[PDB]
């Protein structure tokens, strides 16, 4: 047999069912079709493309040792490149993994019909998901918009398997079509600025496996009390690796459940909730693929926004005057990642405080986030605008005085990303516009020149939001 | 559908095909039927029974945290106990894993025939092996008889898979049948002495996975450089955990295979070589079940006039033979229930070629003392030492303890730990004090014949008493 | 014998000559006279006073466990308080250590003259200093105007022992006089802002002993290669404890000297150089007291200034547009300490770029430095203004491009204290105004809104100095 | 000036009063005069001489790094070698540190008189003790009888200090006196066996400052609860280093003293008690040189012994059937060191259970111990003998069933030095003879085959000694 594997966002060799199907039957021809025209509005952002350039290099380096290597093709049409690979490789079967974004859903089915009619067999295995969105029903069949009612039933009867990495790898003697090597992801006018994200990130499937041993045996023990704290990479940093499919979610769920069974047996209650807080976070990634599968284009709510370009640039540069918002936008753009509670605040500020279009705030998240996912990002904005009964309503404006006192105690997250407020005490570190002048100047801050004043008064933004509902 | 899971030597949940097959179809019913009379001359030993008692107690607490308890059963007939569990729970399928011991080889295929007549569904799975002995074929007849030619063909193709542990399980209902209250595995007079085995061993599958993680990440880096030595944690110390099936062979194999792949793209020239020896070490266990399958007795039927000396037999157990590697090996074997591989090639070659003692005498001692008392490994180990297999050693091959210790134990640090009386004896004579001059022996406070015993047998006599005893 | 141990800036118990001589004689009455009126402009600043309140509280409970409590007195005249402590205790002798500042020099000699005439014996010992300035002279009595010829001579002689803390203690047990528990150091208008210095500093003498045992066996090995690094606290962080006398320099020298002898015969060509740069640095504290002794006020090289108050606020708040200067002024305000290389840059920028009075720059250093030392700070400004033969010429300015490449490699000091310059490459991390406009957006740095433009051009400031000399 | 330094038992530089004073006055000419014929009975043993050789070359290496060598001299008369060094060097003052052995007490003072009559300046400093034995005066004239009352007197003054190492060194011109390159400390027959002491000891003043800092900062907080134990590094292993004067007694005292002050205000509870035991442990060394100073050569009893040469070989090589005694003898000979609580067990077993002459035990402890202190080893045997008031009477001995139940619980100390008793339960581990026959067959213990039977009954030693105490 001659099989052609099609890597998309399953950039790994471990537990790859499409790759395990190959190399178990005949020869393998790895290929990566990169068609930017067919991506549409879902084109990968600036930082998301940088992770793709490094992961594909780490992938091609991995496949180069197994026996074959990793063909990259930039084409104007995916089917035009797939049918052209079969021309030079003489393959009789093509295999790939599942992707549930709106562009790949209609493309996986179109690629099927075009070459299955031609006597060439296809097969699409389960990838990046523990449960397919067509494997669960409420007995009846109603969709569980309730994540609580969703994940409560997913914990019942797991029936899958964990695969292996292929020991060997065979490749036919072929030619080339239309081939490329490495271009179309990083712009020369910003490569030096993009080469600085390596300070806190290292793309690759093997580096992802090092992270699992760094988090399971050492950091998952007290994850329930660290995830609440926002200052420190307190969580697992597995979002960029899981999006690009560098870690199989089977492994992320198996070894985490393995720790839960040991802690549930050792009477340990601190680790039990730590495993619950992490496994029920893994289910949210599965919940995002379930909603986006039967609720694509939910969020059909177009109320009078306030398309102010200048007020949007201050939200990107962290000049909104709010400490917890400006620090989050400072962390997002410095490391390409931010905590979940930070995203909740900086996104709510973009729609509830500034009335900017939610698409504008998402297009910036889609561009600068290293973990820029499609199902998870949309799911986060639905949690903000009030599209799920298990999320905060659009009308509420959380007071930063108590909001910072929950996720960022002692104000150590602002004093790390906003060094100008390093002497402002924790009593006013989340809201300098409430402290008297006798303690503001004592802290060294001068609201106006030393630190930006609040861009929008919260007292006037509460009623003005309810003034249009 | 109610399904009875029959635990035997697969005391684990991570990759248990029989346990994963059940608990997914419907209900589950764990049971450990302990029938000592059906196991003949190779009834589980003394220390190995102690390990089994602690693992079963840990297995009981592990399963009770998932959903169902564990039915500990000690009856007079195993098949009678299986038929008793079917009627009390209403089960319809009996599921267990594969075992290749001659006792279970003839009764596992008997339980199937007994239950097919009654209509009870049965299905066996490969639990503690990656290549079953009937899966490797050729185009001719017989196996390979050489491990090099056997393991060369196993590395050609590979189709494995790792199963997941179920987070939920369901008990059946009503009354229980004959139930054993965890009894028989220990004798009242030798219980405090068996508790001393906890100093270097913590049985159970939970500590088994942590050791596999510790060895792969922090010790497989230089396994090829330490496995050839004896001192300290030279190897992985996974034999007692792999014998009772607490870690699946695939989980141990793939962890060193995954680490070997990363040690290739990073051009770790000596890294992937360390995984080659460890994986081939696992292959020796695979090759043990191939010989034991085709040759199902206990290529080893050479019993000639032995020196049935019970006085020289107790001097070999307690480690008082004048040979440091032999004495220190028998000192660690009885104090920790374990010993290095190269030392087992020494203490047993000394038992059959230096003392002319029966090989069944030393093998019965390994059965009671070794926690990793593997039937398939304890047979292949003694066959490799004698001239039974052309895999390595012959019958008329003796090794000088001088070049033997300096090859597997430099600086003599292994003897000084288990023989304090030879602490100030230099490494040049630490492995053979009799060949050292009296000017250094008294300076090293040895004094043969009072503190450390003189060599019980001469190296030249054992060669002249054996070459003239073969015809 | 009833003795009075006048604690001043010797806030320790171990290696205390005046405390040991008074203990091994008879009774001990420790007292601390705090007269802010006798202090001229050398009155302790905001940060330096906070360190005094913590060390004195630690000193109070320290002696409280040995046998005698600590007495703090805030009076109008020090001699009036000393005469009061004598008439309430009957102490026939008053002992103290040495202080070489101009105010405390004429005071100790006035205290001796006023107490000797009353029949009360006085005794002074060497404290907080290896060898006094009146003990180092060649065959000629010429004071060493150069430091290279200074410390090279201090190593050719060594005669000073080290003593242990007193074992026992007892009190003359008599009524007290005017007993000012704790007044003057901290005002309530800035108490919470001052309490935030506990993040990176823990004042006390036992914490100083905790600091040495960590710096010797762990950080002194490669001190020569870490002193060239500005990022982080690469040095020892011993200046605050040495200024307040919380640990004697004899123990600081003896621990580093024996480590050098250990590395001497060990063929350690890297440990000797590390012990050298630390001991040569200890000599700078020794050299500061030498110039402060027979050179009262040289630093009288004044030149016309441009005292711009608005340009002085930007120098404090770090709004000067220079990344290496603003990052240092942020660290000076956040933690009250900065590296020696940073102090050279931020002080030269105040006098050589903005043309601000050197006293104004010192008035801010003296107020915000936890290690605010009179002899060390003046010696620092003498090194910048060009008042030393082996210093820096006042007529020349260093290019921040090559300046950052010398003391801040990899560019990690700006990315920590100025998070807006995170993705700005090292090629322009020290000077964003030289970078092209194409990379100023790739680095997400808009000068008019993100990080302010340089307030004064470098080439103009270099010629403006030559325009008035 | 030019001063000659005489290193004898002060092989250190951190705090050496005779070395730092000689460095300031002028030139430094370090000499190490040995002369075994003047030692006689107090000649260092086999293992103790090995430490002296390794610590000598290491101290000679550290001296040359400063600027002055170390002249090693082996002579027949120590005074003839001192005068030979003065003429070839031209020195004026001869300096050295104090010692408190009967040899040096009459030798150093003889050096003083013969060099004073010739016009050579001499000055001896204190560098081996906190308070010198003549600085303490008690009652009216009885030099105190016990230690618990002696050390209370030392805790009522304390005018100590410490000194710094001198970075400068300069040796004069020509010399070449009657110095040898290597003496006769090691014999070729016992050299490879002596090299096996490096695995447990790294002698020298440089390493001495390492485990000193390691002990005070790490394993001192819980010294009050680990001093009674024996397993592992229970104590500080500072006995051999303080014997050769590689660490100043003031630095050892003032380090644990500084931790007690910090643990006082913080109220560490166990911290103050651990210092109160370690400092009073140093006080026993202070009392060792005190009782040995006023008394010559309280330990002179020649009652009928049992001079059995075969019973001496069993107690020496650890074959007496007593695991707590046999394991100690196998440690004392393997590592050249043993815990203090083991010494009162292996030495009391030799003089009471076996009735062997105590000189046979003291001669063996002098050869195999690296910390062979003349002033301290004698006091240890006096504690075993019925001599010291606060000590063991001659007719007292404890059952090992209670010794291990308090000083060595869990029996992990025996299973390391006696592997043949590993599976023996921790109850009968210190006395296998009293164990039932079922546990002995189960624990592989065959008293008389693999492990030796008790060489002497405990009830016999009590009844045999009663007839001799009349
Ligand atoms: C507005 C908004 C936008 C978001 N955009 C993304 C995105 O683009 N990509 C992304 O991976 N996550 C996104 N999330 C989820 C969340 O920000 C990250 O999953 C998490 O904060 C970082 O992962 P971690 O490994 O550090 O933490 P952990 O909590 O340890 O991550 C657990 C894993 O489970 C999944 N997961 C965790 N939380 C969620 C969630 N809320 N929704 C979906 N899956 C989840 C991810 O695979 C994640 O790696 C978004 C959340 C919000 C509120
Ligand atoms: C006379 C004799 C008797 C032996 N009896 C046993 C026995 O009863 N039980 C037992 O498990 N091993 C036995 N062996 C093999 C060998 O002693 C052990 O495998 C090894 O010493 C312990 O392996 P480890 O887990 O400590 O380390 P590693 O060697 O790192 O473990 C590798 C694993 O592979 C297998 N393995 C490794 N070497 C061999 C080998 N030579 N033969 C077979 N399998 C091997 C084992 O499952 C082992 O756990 C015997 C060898 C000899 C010479
Ligand atoms: C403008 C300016 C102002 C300064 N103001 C002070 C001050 O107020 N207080 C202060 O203690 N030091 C001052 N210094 C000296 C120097 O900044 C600090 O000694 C040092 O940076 C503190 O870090 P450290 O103690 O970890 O350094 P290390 O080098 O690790 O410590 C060496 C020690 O030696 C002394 N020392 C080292 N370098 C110098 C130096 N250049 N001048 C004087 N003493 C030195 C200090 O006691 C210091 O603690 C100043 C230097 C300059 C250029």
């Amino acid at each position: 047999k001659k099989t052609i594997v099609w890597f998309r966002r399953d950039l790994r060799i471990e537990d790859n069912p499409a790759l395990a199907a190959a190399a178990h039957e005949g020869s393998v021809f790895p290929v990566f079709i990169w068609c930017p025209e067919e991506e549409g509005q879902f084109y990968p952002g600036r930082a998301s493309r940088w992770w793709m350039k490094q992961s594909l290099a780490h992938l091609s380096q991995s496949l180069k040792a197994l026996g074959s290597d990793l063909t990259l093709i930039k084409t104007h049409n995916t089917i035009s490149a797939i049918l052209d690979c079969i021309r030079v490789t003489g393959a009789t079967k093509v295999v790939f993994n599942h992707l549930y974004d709106p562009v790949s859903l209609v493309r996986d089915h179109t690629v099927k019909e075009k070459l299955v009619e031609r006597g060439i067999s296809v097969q699409s295995y389960n990838g990046d998901l523990l449960y397919e969105p067509w494997e669960i029903y409420c007995e009846k069949g109603k969709p569980f918009t309730s994540f609580n009612s969703y994940w409560k039933k997913c914990l019942d009867m797991s029936i899958e398997s964990v695969m292996l990495p292929p020991p060997w790898r065979l490749m036919p003697i072929t030619a080339a079509a239309e081939s490329i090597e490495e271009l179309g992801l990083e712009n020369e006018a910003e490569k030096p600025s993009n080469a600085l994200l390596t300070r806190a990130w290292s793309p690759g499937w093997s580096n992802a496996d090092k992270l699992l041993n760094e988090f399971i045996e050492k950091q998952l023990i007290d994850y329930a009390k660290n995830s609440k704290k926002v200052v420190g990479n307190s969580t697992s940093l597995l979002s960029p690796y899981l999006h690009f499919g560098e870690i199989s979610v089977r492994h992320v769920f198996q070894c985490a459940r393995m720790k839960q069974i040991i802690w549930a047996r050792d009477k340990n209650s601190e680790g039990e909730e730590s495993a619950d807080l992490f496994l029920r976070g893994i289910g949210l990634r599965e919940y995002s693929r379930y909603i986006c599968f039967n609720f694509p284009f939910s969020h059909l709510r177009f109320f009078p926004w306030d398309a102010d370009v200048d007020k949007f640039k201050a939200w990107r540069q962290g000049r909104t005057g709010y400490p917890l918002v400006d620090a989050g936008m400072r962390e997002l753009w410095a490391t390409g990642w931010m905590h979940n509670r930070i995203r909740v605040i900086v996104s709510s500020f973009a729609v509830k405080f500034l009335l900017l279009p939610w698409k504008w705030g998402m297009k910036y998240f889609w561009d600068t986030l290293l973990d820029a996912d499609l199902e998870c990002d949309i799911l986060g904005w639905q949690y903000i605008s009030g599209s799920i009964p298990d999320g905060h309503e659009l009308d509420r404006l959380d007071n930063p005085a108590l909001q910072g006192a929950k996720y960022d105690p002692e104000g150590e997250y602002i004093r790390q990303w906003l060094p100008e407020l390093a002497r402002l005490p924790t009593e006013w570190i989340h809201h300098p516009w409430d402290a008297p002048l006798t303690v503001l100047k004592a802290s060294g801050v001068e609201l106006g020149t030393n630190y930006a004043k609040p861009i929008v008064d919260i007292d006037t933004a509460r009623e003005l939001l309810a003034k249009a509902i």
